[PDB]
């Protein structure tokens, strides 16, 4: 028996703006700019964090998503997903170029030849404007299971 205590009623008035966007179906390419042969640990430098960390997007889709030079985008395929730096490129509409790396590895097929000069030919998928952070090279490793 016996019970006694005090109960507060606390809440918070918070401001919040919502966007609600629309993802575009794009072909995610992987061109060998950063040459492999080692691990991201063996090549633990800013080069690996600037080379394969961005996607080149067509002007039309760029405006369609409302991208600003400096934003980051979510890339999604049947293989997986990754957040990379949004950059503009001379690629065709509904298509984006990514340097062959761990970031691309999230959304592309790592079984194919993985060899070719940067012109076209990539893994189909989608891209959208997100508030998320770009997956740091190691954070990406931790995300895939390591």
């Amino acid at each position: 028996m016996g019970s006694s205590h005090h109960h507060h009623h606390h809440s918070s008035g918070r401001e919040n703006l919502y966007f609600q966007g629309h993802m575009l179906e794009v072909e995610v390419i992987s061109g060998r700019t950063l040459n492999q042969g080692a691990t991201v640990e063996e090549k633990l430098t800013e080069e690996y964090f600037n080379a394969v960390n961005y996607a080149e997007i067509n002007e039309e889709d760029w405006n369609a998503l409302g991208l600003q030079e400096g934003d980051r985008v979510k890339v999604k395929t049947e293989f997986g997903e990754v957040v990379v730096f949004a950059k503009k490129g001379d690629v065709p509409k509904g298509m984006i170029f990514i340097p062959m790396g761990p970031y691309a590895n999230m959304v592309i097929d790592p079984s194919t030849d993985g060899t070719g000069m940067p012109q076209f030919k990539g893994v189909k998928g989608t891209v959208e404007k997100t508030d998320e952070k770009v997956l740091s090279v190691k954070e990406l490793l931790e995300a895939i299971g390591s």
